[PDB]
């Protein structure tokens, strides 16, 4: 089982380490909240902010979700990212990403009660 803002957490949030940590994050990460369990997810970004911080964005800047919905909320500032992006030559199950660290805003879509982050949509 598992509630799908605990999912946001386990597949978004990396509030420990402040930015990327080095050339092996990504391949580190994709794997151990089990984003390699069943095929290799081609891309996944993880959010170097505090929870808080992140819930917050439920409350932001109120945007369209690229599948139209309406329940799409932008960052007023920029957060510490990794985008992971499986590489050509990764073949599952030895699953290979590029690490790629930045500083954008992020889009969530936020749902329930209490109302917060339940799927990441975009960086920009």
């Amino acid at each position: 089982k598992e509630t799908a803002a605990a999912k946001f957490e386990r597949q978004h949030m990396d509030s420990s380490t402040s930015a990327a940590s080095s050339s092996n994050y990504c391949n580190q990460m994709m794997k151990s909240r089990n984003l390699t369990k069943d095929r290799c997810k081609p891309v996944n970004t993880f959010v170097h902010e505090s929870l808080a911080d992140v819930q917050a964005v439920c409350s932001q800047k109120n945007v369209a979700c690229k599948n139209g919905q309406t329940n799409c909320y932008q960052s007023y500032s920029t957060m510490s990212i990794t985008d992971c992006r499986e590489t050509g030559s990764s073949k599952y199950p030895n699953c290979a990403y590029k690490t790629t660290q930045a500083n954008k805003h992020i889009i969530v879509a936020c749902e329930g009660n209490p109302y917060v982050p339940v799927h990441f949509d975009a960086s920009v």
